[PDB]
């Protein structure tokens, strides 16, 4: 815990989970008479701090999330990076100390939020910025006290990612099995449920309240997932993630790649067990990628977010992303700020109605999707395909004729394509 500097400084706080980085530290800071802001990526976590802080420190802090804002008049304020960004960044409140919790997060919202703080804090009159994380870049998953780890072998009743799982290890007790995809979760759950195992699947879109709080159960899930009280965690050791492919067909492609998990993934997955009692962790693979790297698609995602949700100009987003990149000790990505800024700067005059639809649909890159939809509508051309991503253009379907003026690829392109649209040619110059 960095002492409050005489002048503005940015500090890194590397301390293990449970050490109080997002609770004890801000409590000690505020007790010294400071206005402290704690930024966290999770809406659930942010809300949770309220009760924990009250119980642990007799503090009722202000809570700011997209769903609910609870103002208490406390010197401590907990907020998600999203809400912070939405409240205008440093102009949304006056804080002396900003704790950027879980600063290892490589999701667009955390990166944009951190960069905002790094760029704005000093000028806004803050005294200290703390980048806190139990897993700084270059991290690896080191032995845990309560967790026995054991490799899966080829011996077992259930084939699992090249290895196999012995029914005996899951027959009694509560266990958590991590699969990389929802299909695999379903398939495994089905397999086990057939073998008499009380297996239930869980992933984004499902209902977590159906998972029993007590009693034997094998939850087969993705990273979407809680008082699990799991006797063991079995991990596939791989993860699906967004990746950009500068494919020049005609421009770029944002898809997904199944990669070996990194240290954050392994630590968090393994971390579901051994909570206040011994646990077992079974794995298919012994390796993991050191934490600390993130894909350029995240940068694209940051610009998309500024445009879709934060009223930010690509030039403005660049200022924040630049600050993030200028500060040592944070996760790293390839310096593609000029490139992505170039791309988004040309995506002018979007259809406001499509945008509102796309960001309401939970579309991953709402600005890119809505923009491609805009270009199609204006050309009375059909979307790249008729997959759910293009529901916005359904009502107009009968009128849409001709080849799709393809801007980039966000999915499968089934319709005929034209590369003559001005925007397509523009983005192509960004590739050169």
């Amino acid at each position: 815990p960095p002492a409050v500097p005489q002048s503005f400084q940015v500090a890194h706080l590397h301390a293990p989970t449970g050490s109080g980085k997002s609770t004890k530290v801000p409590a000690a800071y505020a007790a010294q008479g400071y206005k402290v802001l704690v930024l966290n990526p999770s809406v659930a976590a942010t809300l949770g701090f309220g009760a924990y802080m009250s119980k642990a420190h007799g503090v009722d802090p202000n809570i700011r999330t997209g769903v609910r804002t609870i103002t208490t008049g406390s010197p401590i304020t907990y907020s998600t990076y999203g809400k912070f960004l939405a409240d205008g960044g440093c102009s949304g409140g006056a804080y002396d100390i900003i704790i950027c919790d879980e600063c290892h997060s490589t999701d667009a919202t955390s990166i944009l939020g951190i960069g905002t703080v790094l760029d704005q804090a000093e000028t806004a009159g803050a005294r200290l910025v703390v980048l806190a994380t139990a897993t700084p870049p270059g991290s690896v998953t080191v032995p845990h006290p309560n967790i026995e780890e054991v490799a899966l072998s080829t011996t077992g009743e259930i084939p699992f990612y090249g290895k196999a799982i012995p029914l005996e290890v899951i027959k009694g007790g509560r266990h958590l099995i991590f699969c990389h995809s929802k299909k695999k979760c379903d398939e495994l759950a089905a397999k086990l449920v057939a073998l008499g195992i009380n297996a239930v699947a869980y992933y984004r879109g499902l209902d977590v309240s159906v998972i029993p709080t007590s009693g034997d159960v094998v939850v087969v899930a993705t990273d979407a997932l809680f008082t699990g009280d799991f006797d063991s965690v079995i991990d596939c050791n791989t993860c699906v993630t967004q990746t950009v492919d500068f494919s020049l067909d005609p421009t770029f492609t944002i898809e997904t790649t199944t990669l070996p998990q990194d240290a954050v993934s392994r630590t968090q997955r393994r971390g579901r067990t051994g909570r206040g009692k011994p646990g077992i962790y079974r794995f298919v693979a012994p390796g993991e990628r050191p934490s600390g790297m993130f894909d350029s698609s995240v940068l694209c995602e940051c610009y998309d977010a500024g445009c879709a949700w934060y009223e930010l100009t690509p030039a403005e987003t660049t200022v924040r992303l630049r600050a993030y990149m200028n500060t040592p000790g944070l996760p790293v990505c390839q310096d593609h700020l000029e490139f992505w800024e170039g791309v988004f700067t040309g995506l002018t005059h979007i259809d406001a109605h499509f945008l509102s639809q796309t960001k309401q649909s939970g579309e991953n890159f709402p600005y890119l999707v809505a923009y491609q939809a805009t270009v199609c509508a204006r050309a009375q051309a059909p979307p790249p395909s008729w997959d759910q991503m293009w529901k916005c253009l359904i009502r107009l379907k009968p009128t849409l004729h001709g080849p799709t003026p393809l801007l980039y690829r966000l999915g499968a392109v089934q319709n005929e394509v034209t590369l003559t649209h001005p925007i397509t040619k523009y983005i192509m110059t960004c590739m050169s």
